[PDB]
RNA sequence: GGGGUAGUGAUUUUACCCUGGAGA
């Protein structure tokens, strides 16, 4: 008997928004630090966003996933501590996110879930703020 | 410029639409 369902994080490695699905890179699963990462699928139906679903390149995310024929496959994925992810640079209204979940019709005054880690801006890692983002920097 | 929409489940960055004597 062996592990069916984990818990893992890590970064979107890729995502063609068109086609709605990419590779996130796993950096940890299940608590654990992975050298070299790993590849885990995600289509655009397991995005915890609101609206047309989507991510971009080297956003901080979380997620659930099983080992299915294919490869590793995420089956729900979120930003950091189970917020909303970010998108597409070129997402309607992306721009202009709650602070604390992401969240696309309030702001963080408003926000009714309970205040939580800090996010980069730009691409919501919790151990860096947006003055410090490598992301942003090579963009 | 400004606004909006969506969809191919396996390997790399998306396709569209609306908008002209006025834009919160
Ligand atoms: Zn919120
Ligand atoms: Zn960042």
């Amino acid at each position: 008997d062996e592990p069916q369902l984990l818990h893992g994080a890590g970064i979107c490695k890729w995502f063609n928004v068109r086609m709605g699905f990419g590779f996130l890179s796993m950096t940890a699963r299940a608590g654990v630090a992975l050298d070299p990462p790993v590849d885990v699928f995600v289509h655009q139906s397991k995005l915890h966003m609101e609206g047309f679903r989507s991510l971009k390149e080297g956003e901080a995310v979380e997620f659930t996933f099983k080992k299915s024929a294919k490869g590793l496959e995420s089956i729900r994925v979120t930003g950091p501590g189970g917020v909303f992810c970010i998108g597409s640079e070129r997402r309607p209204k992306g721009g202009d996110r709650c602070y604390n979940c992401g969240g696309l019709d309030h702001h963080a005054k408003e926000c009714k879930l309970p205040p939580q880690p800090k996010k980069c801006h730009f691409c919501q890692s919790i151990s860096h703020m947006v003055a410090s983002c490598p992301l942003k920097a090579q963009q």
